[PDB]
């Protein structure tokens, strides 16, 4: 007898069936959700290309813990103000956990975001200048890559697949 | 939308987890039902214990052709007759399926079943005595009961177990 694994098969089989729907309502009703993503390439090329939307989403949905996220979402804030998205900024700074947690530990850290944010203007050459964005976006996502699983697609169709093999095998 | 027979496997395991919100989703948005009966036990229970409206509901959940049901709509008809319940009686006869492909297939069925609508009052000494009415419950359960097809419960779970005994086999490697 199987135990939570069986929905997380299901799940999984439900993602690639396009029904959303129901997946949505099997994670919240079983208390069990999908851990994983496409590909490791896929999720940290979003990092790399910076996607924010797509990383934030992402992770909140994998669940990882604050701690892990301190780093991507500083980075994510210093964008932000780089594109002069001062309101999502300080809406990262204020509401997330990981930025909520970070002013808890080093309160100096995220004074140091706060004043960033809070600058007339953004200066590149002074803020990546000891470390370029490109960098800082590789470090990130190399990090994150190892904090993420990846599971063979069709993992459930395949099991079936290998009952129906021993049916054949064990009809004989 | 490929895997029907899947779906209803997940939708069995749903049922039997107590998964009645996700159970309800799925169906909706793969537009799929389960065709089969918990057992035949629940199912002649409801047909011997005159449960009507769930007998209909049972058996246009399994789509059952309308020739097996013909006698089973008729009985109903002959019991709503009993408790004087013509309106309803006149209702079924000409508005569902059963009956009305009765009426062209044997339409001398038919018209003894509207004569017995139409009598001033019921005579269960005609009606019962030839057969009783437990007995014409318990053809009518008998002979449905074999038209559906029950199946093993958690046919998931048993697939999947068959799946690690198939990598005992050769998964190992």
């Amino acid at each position: 007898i199987e135990s939570s694994d069986v929905i997380r098969l299901i799940e999984q089989f439900l993602k690639e069936s396009n029904l959303h729907r129901t997946l949505a309502i099997l994670q919240e009703e079983t208390n069990v959700s999908l851990n994983t993503v496409d590909s490791i390439d896929g999720f940290c090329n979003e990092i790399t290309s910076g996607n924010w939307d797509n990383v934030l989403k992402t992770v909140q949905s994998l669940k990882l813990p604050a701690k892990k996220l301190i780093d991507l979402y500083e980075h994510v804030i210093i964008e932000l103000v780089e594109l002069r998205e001062l309101a999502t900024a300080r809406l990262v700074a204020r509401q997330t956990d990981p930025m909520i947690l970070l002013k808890q530990i080093d309160p100096d850290r995220f004074a140091r975001l706060e004043s960033l944010i809070n600058r007339p203007y953004f200066d590149g050459q002074e803020v990546y200048g000891d470390v370029s964005k490109e960098k800082r976006r590789s470090v990130i996502a190399q990090t994150l890559s190892s904090e993420v699983h990846v599971v063979a697609p069709s993992r459930l169709l395949s099991l079936l697949g290998q009952s129906l093999k021993w049916q054949l095998h064990q009809g004989l």
